């Protein structure tokens, strides 16, 4: 709950602001990014000045060595593409008095790091291990949540995704006096990089695993479904398509047809990492239907064209086949609803897609069948209930410059 916050940081008016009460004044000195659609993400730098600092209330720089406390936070990290990065751990927040007590956030190659310190030189180190060597990833570039807890008379807890990940006794540990600033920089990075962080807070006490699944949950508008990187998805913006169910499969223009037969093929640098590519078949767009943002909600009507070389053609169910599958055909737009519209909408952070017709009966979820995407009703009464692998989950991915390939 937000009452045991003692520090919770937002963006307002062009700065960042401390809205937990106790007031910490944060400062931005350098070159800080600060995301458009959503304020409260930004990213430092580490090879030029950036930094986001935190110049702790003096009633909250804790001393003690009995206080509980918590972090949380969400973090952005780009694919490490280099041979430099490989073993090279680097801080990005950190809270550490003169060299030695304190707590500090470390990353490095394939590792998210969380070391807590007390003035004697004891410390205790907690690490979420991921990878570069897989197909498609749910960590690389994409928004993680971060939780770290703290029980004193008990043990320091990791968590990722609201998932426990690590877990260690701090017994071991004395008197922790932390710095008078929480300062977020990249600092012992021996190459060009950045990371981006959002919704960073701390608590006074020791966060439960139902408060921690909802910070999960809501910090990040849950109206709003989100693009593969975990960002607000958009409307006018290109995307290319990912089926989750057919992860290995591209999804290519035939002829007035759309296949996912194709392979989208594997990106590689020995011994850096080897994805599936993600930049790869149609690129599509999301349009409007007949308000003040561009943000894609739940629920939303829209339509959804293939962007070819400045003409677009609209997704059309094909409802002359009287089968529950409807392949999907495409038609050159610009206001002709052609008798059907899309119902945007997320199971969890899968995309779905229902064709409907305009006096709202259901033609189909958006999916395939042999190799070809259609819109079929048989999703209705056949998802599988916790697991992304539904052959009408979908998720939309932008090119950006965490994630570059060939
Ligand atoms: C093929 C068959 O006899 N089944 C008919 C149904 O076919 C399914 O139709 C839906 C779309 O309406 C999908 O295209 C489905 O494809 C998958 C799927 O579940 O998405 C592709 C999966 O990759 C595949 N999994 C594996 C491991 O191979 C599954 C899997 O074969 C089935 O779930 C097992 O039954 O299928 C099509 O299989 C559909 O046409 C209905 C209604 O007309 O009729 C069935 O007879």
């Amino acid at each position: 709950i937000k009452d045991n916050s003692i520090l919770d940081m937002r963006y307002e008016n062009n700065k960042f602001i401390d809205i937990s009460g106790y007031g910490s004044n944060i400062s931005i000195n350098g070159d800080v990014y600060i995301y458009s659609t959503n304020r409260n993400q930004f990213g430092i730098y580490s090879s030029k000045p950036s930094e986001v600092n935190i110049a702790q209330n003096n009633d909250i720089i804790y001393n003690g060595r009995y206080q509980n406390f918590s972090i949380s936070f969400w973090v952005r990290i780009p694919k490490y593409f280099n041979k430099v990065n490989l073993n090279n751990e680097y801080t990005i927040i950190d809270c550490i008095r003169n060299n030695n007590s304190g707590w500090k956030i470390s990353l490095n190659y394939n590792k998210i790091i969380w070391t807590l310190q007390d003035t004697a030189g004891n410390n205790q180190k907690l690490v979420f291990n991921y990878t570069q060597m897989i197909s498609i990833s749910d960590y690389i570039n994409k928004w993680i949540f971060v939780t770290i807890t703290n029980n004193r008379l008990g043990n320091s807890r990791i968590y990722i995704n609201g998932n426990l990940i690590d877990e260690k006794s701090i017994s071991n540990l004395g008197d922790i006096h932390v710095s008078d600033n929480i300062l977020f920089k990249i600092v012992g990075c021996n190459d060009t990089r950045y990371v981006g962080i959002r919704y960073f807070k701390v608590f006074d006490t020791e966060l439960g695993k139902t408060e921690i699944e909802t910070l999960y949950s809501d910090e990040p508008d849950p109206s709003i479904l989100k693009d593969f990187w975990g960002n607000y998805l958009l409307y006018n913006k290109r995307y290319y398509l990912l089926n989750l169910l057919r992860t290995d499969k591209s999804i290519t223009q035939n002829s007035n047809f759309l296949n996912i037969n194709q392979q989208r093929g594997v990106y590689q640098k020995p011994n850096i990492f080897s994805n599936t590519r993600l930049y790869t078949g149609v690129e599509v767009i999301i349009r409007k239907n007949g308000n003040t943002d561009n943000f894609v909600r739940k629920n939303d009507l829209a339509y959804i064209n293939v962007v070819d070389r400045d003409v677009e053609y609209r997704l059309y169910a094909d409802i002359s086949i009287a089968k529950p599958e409807k392949i999907i055909k495409l038609i050159r737009t610009s206001n002709n609803s052609l008798g059907q519209i899309i119902v945007m909408d997320s199971i969890g952070n899968n995309c779905t897609m229902n064709f409907q017709n305009n006096n709202g009966g259901n033609i189909g979820l958006l999916g395939f069948h042999s190799n070809n995407l259609v819109a079929s009703s048989w999703y209705y009464n056949n998802i599988r209930k916790n697991t992304s692998s539904n052959g009408c989950f979908w998720s939309f991915i932008s090119k950006e410059h965490g994630w570059q390939e060939n």
